[PDB]
């Protein structure tokens, strides 16, 4: 039949086939021999550091690519604006050896970036995004500005809204504009004499690179981590979130009242700060974004994780399960345990959150919406199924095309 | 090139180097990744009505036979050498040629390596091979297959087993087992599209009851066997109820749960899959080890297109099935798997639950990349259904492409 990938829903039995990744411009780390679709970082789409201009041919293809997509995302293809909006690039890439976007050319770009995102379950929110154009943003401190508006406006009191802050794009031989921590928001991790970590070991570096950039560490398992911002050409400068501005919730279970007395918490948003936003060849390397919370990245990953902090022995020794038995399965009641608390306490404070299972079914309804408008989605299977009961939720049987479309958001080496 | 693999938990690294030996193509291109998809667009194994190319096959099997002596040290060796030219002859004169019967043995312990989405291979060295290529009718099949269930059950201490029908040949029909495992449950449709018993079995019970199968009306209802010999009619055999050993189950505390009436065999036996050693291909060729306690906890009796018995469960836990947020689904699923190792447990048959099962695999990811230099595997079958993160394995990035000899999938018979 149809010379496309042929999807299947192993429990609806329902086929569709993705037309969308004939779209795909750039590779992937897979070949016929072998599958390396569980490859974290396979080394293709990380943006290494290209600081020479690049090839004007090169950027002139991308940047005709995207602003063909613009065009007919509002219905003009072809139309007089479009061809003059095409020689403008042209002429501009042609003088300067880059260019620039226009306001809601940015806007389109961003959410689209959002919208190709294979790891992404939220995908369903993809045309409601707040974009803060901050490419006027000329210093250190003026990103700290910036930023702080973009945490005062996303968290909302508890009632989070999805934003991203786009700060000047990377310029011919000039300095990148950087944000040195990987989240907005991030618990210190302190290496012990003895060689353990007290609070998060996943932020060990940073924490000793505010260290050195002279913060003065605290001792407790959940400090709040300053931001290191990097203008174009300069040295990073420290700063200190304003605690008002960083939202927290306290960990309670629903019934088992000593949960509470473990003193757990987390932060309320959720915000990237690492990565690379691409748009028509233009590199956005400082530009964080922020949606709301799953359950289960709190719940199971970052508190169960080993190499995070690993609260699985503690929590079941709580529930006085047998830790001696992997056939108890211990593991799996304290895990669940730990994620029924991390919903019930951000319900409790009125801080937005979404479990695996609601999380789940609107990605299927994405991916219906989407097949419609596009003939497909990029999804990385691996991602999108929660890291607690899998087959539990509808992804688990969904087949899954993975690609790469642009604009997107892609990781980038750390400036240091 | 040769791929960096990442432990993201411990920080470890290895290079796969073992990618390079594979000669089969995978579904997936630079351009996009099919690794989640479970089946083949056409990778398949189509039919045999005529003679393979010479060339080819004469090629995979030269490369299988320097396989063998190379595993009994024995490589350039005398013997090595005339087994060479012997399988020439035979493929030079007739089309094809013969396994040694060690050889055979060879070849289905390799398959079973190389199984990428196999979670269980630290035991892949010991397997029992039944020699079954002095078969000749589907009665024979039946008598071979109810001596590997007798053998593999073992009153409960199952023991992993494999049976080996004839090879195909050209112009000539498969020798095929119909059912997709040796034990399955009985699948009716009835009234309102439902469907009482595994759904999953749906067409496999219409079959039967077509060649004549006396249906029952139950949800556990032991089918029964359609084998066929070549281009015969396939044949119907009721498996003697002594032989299928099944596991009823309850709950360590949940007094309840055993009313609910639910239970499981004891063997986990594939017999739709093809096994390809050297060229040559066993459409029969029924395999057996024993179960992880999710396939039936989590997949078999959680799956909504399965038994779906979450809702039942949860009802009689009395939990708050009104919302997501109440994880009701995920706490009747580990109540689920629990009875289900408590039950397996006390009825002294084996089973390994999934922590211990991927800890297991984890030991042989190492034990092969000290011994090949590396090992296919494929993620999304590797990681349990439930509590992914929470096992070894998911943390574990991983390699997947295709090694022979080899098990694979293989069209319907009819
Ligand atoms: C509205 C709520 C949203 C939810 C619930 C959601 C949920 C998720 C989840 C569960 C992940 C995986 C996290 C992990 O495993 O560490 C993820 C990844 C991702 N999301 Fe979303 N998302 C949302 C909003 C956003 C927004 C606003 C953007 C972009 C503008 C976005 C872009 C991405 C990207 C690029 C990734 C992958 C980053 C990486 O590879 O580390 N998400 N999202
Ligand atoms: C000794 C105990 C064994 C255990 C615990 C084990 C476990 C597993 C599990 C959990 C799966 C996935 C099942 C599913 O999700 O449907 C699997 C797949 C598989 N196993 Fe093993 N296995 C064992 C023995 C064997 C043996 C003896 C063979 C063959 C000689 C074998 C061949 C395979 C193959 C080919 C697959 C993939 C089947 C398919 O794609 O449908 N396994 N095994
Ligand atoms: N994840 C959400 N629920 S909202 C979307 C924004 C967001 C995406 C991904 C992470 C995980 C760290 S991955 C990294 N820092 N590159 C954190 C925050
Ligand atoms: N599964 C084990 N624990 S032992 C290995 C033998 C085995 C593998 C897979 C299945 C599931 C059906 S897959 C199919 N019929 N192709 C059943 C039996
Ligand atoms: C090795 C493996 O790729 C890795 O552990 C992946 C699996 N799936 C994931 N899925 C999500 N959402 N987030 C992750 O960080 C991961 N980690
Ligand atoms: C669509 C997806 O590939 C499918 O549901 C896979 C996922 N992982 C699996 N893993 C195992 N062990 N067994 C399966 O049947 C599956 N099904
Ligand atoms: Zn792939």
């Amino acid at each position: 039949g149809p010379k496309f990938p042929r999807v299947k829903n192993w429990e609806l039995g329902s086929i569709t086939y993705d037309t969308l990744c004939a779209q795909s411009q750039q590779d992937g780390p897979c070949t016929p021999r072998r599958c390396l679709g569980s490859l974290v970082l396979p080394r293709k789409l990380q943006t290494r550091p290209s600081p020479g201009p690049p090839p004007a041919e090169q950027l002139l293809s991308q940047a005709r690519d995207f602003i063909n997509q613009y065009y007919s995302s509002i219905k003009r293809s072809g139309s007089q604006a479009h061809e003059e909006r095409l020689q403008e690039v042209e002429a501009e890439v042609a003088s300067t050896g880059t260019y620039h976007l226009r306001e809601s050319e940015l806007v389109f770009g961003a959410k689209q970036a959002w919208r190709n995102a294979p790891r992404c379950v939220g995908r369903i929110q993809w045309g409601k995004l707040q974009v803060f154009d901050a490419r006027d943003c000329s210093s250190a401190q003026e990103m700290f500005t910036y930023i702080c508006n973009h945490i005062k406006y996303a968290t909302n009191r508890g009632n989070l809204r999805s934003a991203i802050t786009v700060f000047p794009q990377r310029a011919p031989g000039r300095g990148d504009f950087r944000i040195w921590n990987s989240q907005l928001v991030r618990y210190a991790g302190y290496r012990q004499q003895d060689g353990s970590v007290r609070g998060d070991p996943a932020n060990v570096e940073i924490t000793e690179l505010c260290i050195q950039h002279g913060w003065t560490p605290g001792n407790g398992r959940f400090d709040v981590l300053p931001l290191l911002l990097q203008a174009p050409d300069e040295a990073p400068e420290l700063f200190v979130l304003p605690p008002e501005l960083v939202l927290e919730v306290p960990l309670e279970h629903p019934t088992l009242e000593w949960f509470a007395a473990l003193g757990l918490r987390w932060y309320a948003l959720p915000a990237v700060s690492n990565m690379l936003l691409e748009i028509g060849g233009l590199e956005f390397s400082a530009a964080p974004f922020s949606g709301w919370y799953m359950s289960t990245e709190i719940g199971t990953r970052n508190l169960c994780d080993p190499h995070r902090y690993n609260i699985l022995e503690d929590v079941a020794v709580c529930m006085d399960l047998d830790t001696r038995t992997t056939s108890s399965l211990w593991k799996d009641k304290a895990a669940v345990e730990i994620n029924l608390a991390v919903l019930h306490s951000f319900q409790l404070a009125k801080v937005t959150i979404v479990d695996h299972h609601a999380a789940t079914v609107s990605f299927m309804k994405h991916l219906d919406n989407e097949q419609k408008a596009r003939g497909g989605c990029p999804a990385d299977w691996a991602w999108i199924v929660p890291p607690i009961s899998g087959s539990l939720t509808p992804v688990f049987h969904q087949e899954m095309v993975n690609y790469i479309l642009s604009p997107a958001f892609r990781y980038q080496p750390d400036p240091w």
